[PDB]
């Protein structure tokens, strides 16, 4: 599918850079016609079929297709798409309070503070999973705060670059995210479903409560081996005053067999979360 090929600079002015990764850079921008503000994500295109640099058209179109489907307070929304010879430019909702990763760095949370974030994450993922969309890259860097200077910051899930529709219960694709957060089925290159996201939520929850990462080794291969072996424990130094119910919630997510792992619906009914 083709996107708007007018120069994006004809319609938007860019400002502060919000961040960049391997194949994308995100700039704050303002639409000339409305004065409304957005985040412009410039995704570098592949320039030959067999190249390893840039993002394939198929991968860009998948991200755009998924983004076009979603409208929920806890997920980013897509406003427009432009493209030129070098980039596809997604004009996305602006979330200006920064990464959950940075919020966590600057101050571990109480169980109340953790559940305040977690409930929003769970609500966003419930929406996604209800539409059979697996995110496949859930982690604190991909959770953005609307306003970080309130006591209970609101969040939105971002970065749908690995997201897939799961119409057949699983995808068998060599999809692979950040070692610290990927489920064992990802590490083992097995068929993947919505369950992989629930593992990631377990990892996020562990980090929220402790400030420590459950499977992190000194190298990527160590982290991956730890994940596959479910090599983690609740260190007393970190978890001594954490409730047994909170640990129960995590324990039922960090389960190797995806069929035995809590689903998103299970997580919302779990006694630690259920109102
Ligand atoms: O640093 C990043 C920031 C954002 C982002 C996306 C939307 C916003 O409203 C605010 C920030 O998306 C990203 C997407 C990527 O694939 C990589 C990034 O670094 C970012
Ligand atoms: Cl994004």
């Amino acid at each position: 599918t083709v996107f708007r090929q007018e120069n994006v600079d004809d319609y938007y002015d860019t400002g502060e850079e919000l961040g960049s990764g391997q194949f994308a850079v995100v700039k704050k921008c303002r639409e000339k016609s409305t004065g409304l503000q957005y985040a412009a994500k410039f995704i570098k295109k592949r320039r030959t079929k067999s190249s390893r640099r840039g993002v394939s058209r198929e991968d860009i179109e998948r991200e755009v297709s998924i983004l076009k489907e979603i409208q929920h307070p806890n997920v980013i929304t897509l406003h427009e798409v432009y493209e030129n010879k070098t980039d596809v430019i997604l004009i996305l909702e602006l979330v200006a309070g920064g990464e959950l990763f940075d919020f966590l760095a600057e101050k571990s949370l109480t169980e109340e503070e953790a559940t305040e974030f977690l409930k929003q994450i769970l609500n966003g993922v419930y929406y996604l999973h209800s539409l059979q969309i697996a995110h496949f890259d859930l982690k604190p860097e991909n959770i953005m705060l609307l306003d970080r200077n309130v006591p209970k910051p609101r969040i939105k899930i971002i970065d749908f670059g690995l997201a897939h529709k799961i119409d057949f219960g699983n995808e068998f694709k060599n999809i692979f995210g950040t070692p610290e957060f990927v489920a064992p089925e990802i590490v083992n290159y097995e068929p993947l479903g919505l369950e992989a996201d629930m593992w990631s939520i377990g990892v996020i929850t562990y980090i929220l409560l402790s400030g420590a990462s459950p499977f992190l080794g000194d190298t990527k291969q160590e982290t991956l081996a730890n994940v596959s072996a479910v090599n983690y424990e609740f260190e007393d130094e970190y978890f001594s005053n954490t409730s047994a119910l909170a640990k129960d919630f995590i324990r039922r997510l960090l389960v190797k067999d995806p069929k035995k792992r809590m689903t998103i619906q299970d997580s919302l009914q779990h006694p630690w979360i259920k109102p």
